């Protein structure tokens, strides 16, 4: 048996809604310690890194390894059955006929149970994480949903530039161009409105603007999203969870 | 002459919000104690019956039995031009050249007066309704939304299963499947939270999901909904109006 | 150089809202006094004026006149990048190679700044403004735009009618038809609820529907809304600003 039990659906729902967009299939592994997941967009340039720690629920029970994967879309129309406040359960046994959801509200009544098949994917996990990345910066996901949501308007790329002390988003297109500068600084009525940069090396990217919109939908897990770049590798774009997080490895676009 | 006023023009929008989808044309027969209107769908699967008694009014007067049809979209987007607050009166004078409505507000000012014209149907009228039903169900209106709202985008078909003491709502698709058991129970705080259940023969029947969302409309015109089944004629949904009630005559889906 | 600095940025948001819809390009001439701009639609029915005096702004400096002209489909999707409580300024100098705009909040962060490219337009000013009018009138914005709102869904023309101390807004369509009749009056609780009327002469006029929709949009910018009617030319809708106005200029259908 598998049982997997939020404290409240909304959780599942968010994670989910990071996934709904920007990929159409997912495989989720889940064993003793916890759960996770990762899915490759169609053009292969953003893999979703999903792990989901045992804390993150108010009870896990997992006696065997369990990989199970399902359609987003049909995952995503069965979360639209629940209040943001209801307990949602996971079930499953052994060999997976297919996997089980199940609602419960504070007034012990109202009870809906579901069942989602499953499908068959291919296991071809990607560890692409890096040690080292040429910079690091942290900031409020809601400045950084703004940045992003503005500056789309005018072109299908986005350019990230960071110098010493310094962070710029820079967008170029047809009706015109714009720029944001952001700094760092440590605000302390709270410590969590901070922007904190790290550069080992400068560092000069341009992403689709398509897919870094998908990206800002984290915003509604985490007050902060961290952001590591380098020249040589996808960027790292990581919201955390309670004991979890939810990884956006994008590709920059290249070259003249 | 005829005059009819309502108290809230709420409350005639909401009715007819009732009428608004899942049927075209509709035929009003007033006379000395009320109002009267039955409306088929192209289908003919769904049969909407409404009754507004002289109390539902602040202000009711008719002298002669009047009976005027219109289009519904034609009355609708007439609708659209009240404040939810006004006062609502109706005008007719013998035979009808066509109906006025008048809108009134609180602030004696603000004046507006509309002329739709009036149409000619086929008094075909139907008293389907039967003595005695298999079995009856109440509940509140938003539970009973929620349940259908949610099996609706598993499946075109939502099947409903009555044993005793036993409400089981069940729905089969595509992408998977989905199932709501409630039970009956007294709820003291609110007694109109209460689930309410009489079971002379168990019954199980399959209603067109398509149908059933259009029914479900009536929940802004009363906190609870009836509900009586049969395995030999179709369902009756039932929304109490303040003497008066709007119902739905469903034929379920039949047979393998 | 040429600075200018609203105080807020939705003003301008508002003043770019009511040039937003019914009309693709316009030609801002700024000066030593101010700010003007003219603009006609594709069928030259409809012309808008607008005048934004200095004191409208917190900063105002212009060492020269200067015309530039802007797309206002690219201009509006650049306005959609400020809180509406952000500060805003325009950037030029000299012959201008493209306009400035520069965003600011409170907390001294988050500087947002953007290039908008201009373009060169015919500069046909027109002074088509009457002395006198055959009639004038003045009424709270959100009335005026319930009358309209609420007759546009019966036709695709309106015909306001004035007499003596009478304010009739008439519409008749294929559904039916519908009239809203105001008198002038003075509300001492606030005056601004008042409706004043000056007759010289009776007027009858009629207007396109579509078209009225569209000059509506000012009650964004003030309480109040001015209607100066005549026979003999296109009506004047005008919308207050502090220390300025917004213009519509409409010619009536005609004739049998």
């Amino acid at each position: 048996m598998l049982e997997a039990k939020f404290e409240e659906a909304s959780l599942f729902k968010r994670i989910i809604d990071g996934f709904k967009d920007c990929v159409q299939l997912v495989n989720f592994q889940c064993k003793e310690d916890g759960i996770i997941a990762q899915a490759v967009d169609d053009s292969r340039v953003l893999l979703v890194s999903l792990e989901i720690g045992v804390e993150a629920f108010q009870e896990y029970r997992c006696d065997h390894p369990v990989t199970l994967g399902m359609d987003l879309t049909s995952l995503s129309k069965i979360l639209r059955c629940g209040n943001n406040t209801d307990t949602l359960t996971l079930i499953a046994d052994n060999t997976p006929d297919s996997i089980i959801l199940l609602f419960e509200d504070t007034k012990k009544d109202r009870i809906a149970e579901y069942s989602l098949k499953l499908m068959d994917i291919d296991a071809d996990f990607l560890k692409i994480e890096e040690l080292q990345y040429d910079s690091t910066l942290s900031l409020p996901s809601s400045e950084f949903s703004k940045i992003v949501r503005d500056l789309s308007q005018l072109s299908d790329s986005i350019n990230i530039m960071i110098t010493k002390e310094t962070i710029k988003f820079v967008a170029d297109g047809d009706i015109g161009s714009g720029s944001v500068i952001i700094k760092p600084f440590v605000d302390m009525e709270h410590p969590e409105t901070s922007i904190k940069l790290e550069m080992d090396q400068p560092v000069d990217l341009t992403f689709g603007a398509k897919y870094l919109l998908d990206i800002i939908k984290g915003s509604s897990l985490s007050d902060r999203v961290g952001i590591r770049l380098s020249s040589e590798a996808p960027a790292l774009f990581q919201f955390d969870l309670k004991s979890g997080f939810l990884q956006f490895f994008l590709a920059p676009k290249f070259n003249d």
